[PDB]
């Protein structure tokens, strides 16, 4: 009677990966460095009816290349691929973060979800397009989100569960 989902999160440096899983976790949010993300690993939550426990893997301070990378890429059932739409390093870096769960998972039908945070901040340098176009060419959704509004929030993390039952149904 409940189904727990174990979802990754990745990106590069500063996009808010700790901040989308405190948000989803403990609906707060502040614009610092949070230390509440030590405490913000699992929420219990019914979606679409179903009683969920979403575990919340969160890579930052990470190195790109450690052995509990590897360890989150092996156990993750989903993965948020975030970037920041006002970082275009972040976005260029999307690339590596899916070719990295690929190898570790031996499969091109992973579910994954691109994710365009801190969308309430102006002068965005990364366009929507750009990310939709990428994210058609991975085969998964695109939400653009913001850890401070909420906006997209639930969206995200929920569309991942979607897809990962998807994926468990065939
Ligand atoms: C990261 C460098 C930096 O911003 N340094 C200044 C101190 N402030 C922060 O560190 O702020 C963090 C978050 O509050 C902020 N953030 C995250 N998501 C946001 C959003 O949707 N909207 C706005 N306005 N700010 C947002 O970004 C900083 C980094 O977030 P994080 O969540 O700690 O980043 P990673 O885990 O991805 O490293």
């Amino acid at each position: 009677h409940m189904t727990e989902y174990k979802l990754v999160v990745v990106g590069a440096g500063c996009v808010g990966k700790s901040a989308l899983t405190i948000q989803l976790i403990q609906n707060h949010f502040v614009d610092e460095y949070d230390p509440t993300i030590e405490d913000s690993y699992r929420k219990q939550v019914v979606i679409d009816g179903e009683t969920s426990l979403l575990d919340i893997l969160d890579t930052a301070g990470q190195e790109e290349y450690s052995a509990m990378r590897d360890q989150y890429m092996r156990t993750g059932e989903g993965f948020l691929l975030v970037f920041a739409i006002n970082n275009t390093k972040s976005f260029e870096d999307i690339h590596h973060y899916r070719e990295q769960i690929k190898r570790v998972k031996d499969s091109e039908d992973v579910p994954m979800v691109l994710v365009g945070n801190k969308s309430d901040l102006p002068s965005r340098t990364v366009d929507t397009k750009q990310a939709q176009d990428l994210a058609r060419s991975y085969g998964i959704p695109f939400i653009e989100t913001s850890a401070k509004t909420r906006q997209g929030v639930d969206d995200a993390f929920y569309t991942l569960v979607r897809e990962i039952r998807k994926h468990k149904e065939k």
